[PDB]
């Protein structure tokens, strides 16, 4: 008996403009400290890059549907909604956890910044611009940063889970990191 034909994936809509990543972006390639038994990932030295643009307009990602707002960072005031129809925000707080680092359902690197205190932060990889962005920066008090992905998995009728641990970069690749406008 033939194998079952899988349902085809869902593709993101095209972008209608460009949008510069509104937080600092970085290259993490040089190793600062090798993995240890308790920390099975290296720490990199973070090197700053000049700003880059995603190939979507901010308005492409915005609309009138609700953000998941997993970590409640957007709950304190009225924001422009999400475009929805497959676009959705990811949990920037979860992605900075040891758990998210162990799993690498998304590619996340730990790195040491330049500067007085030499802060060690977790950096989400952004394939769209092949560069890294600090989860610390995106989720800072009043930054109003959102990581926007697009749900591609046609399973369960294409429904987006209400459990962020069900997400991964193949099911839901990152499309952009934005500052969501107030409304």
């Amino acid at each position: 008996p033939d194998p079952v034909i899988p349902d085809p994936p869902i593709d993101p809509p095209p972008g209608t403009g460009k949008y510069t990543c509104p937080f600092a972006i970085w290259s993490l390639e040089e190793v600062y400290e090798p993995p240890t038994k308790n920390r099975p990932w290296p720490i990199y030295n973070a090197v700053e890059l000049q700003p880059r643009e995603f190939d979507v307009a901010l308005k492409d990602l915005l609309g009138n549907t609700k953000w998941r707002d997993w970590d409640s960072r957007l709950s304190y005031t009225t924001f422009r909604g999400c475009r929805g129809n497959g676009y959705i925000d990811l949990d920037a707080t979860y992605l900075a956890t040891d758990q998210a680092m162990r799993d690498q359902k998304y590619d996340i690197r730990e790195g040491k910044k330049p500067g007085a205190f030499g802060n060690i932060e977790r950096f989400i990889y952004l394939k769209s611009i092949n560069a890294y962005c600090s989860l610390s920066d995106i989720a800072a008090y009043h930054a109003d940063g959102v990581i926007v992905g697009f749900w591609r998995d046609p399973s369960s009728g294409g429904a987006i889970p209400f459990d962020f641990t069900k997400f991964d970069k193949t099911k839901c690749p990152i499309q952009a990191v934005i500052v969501v406008p107030r409304a």
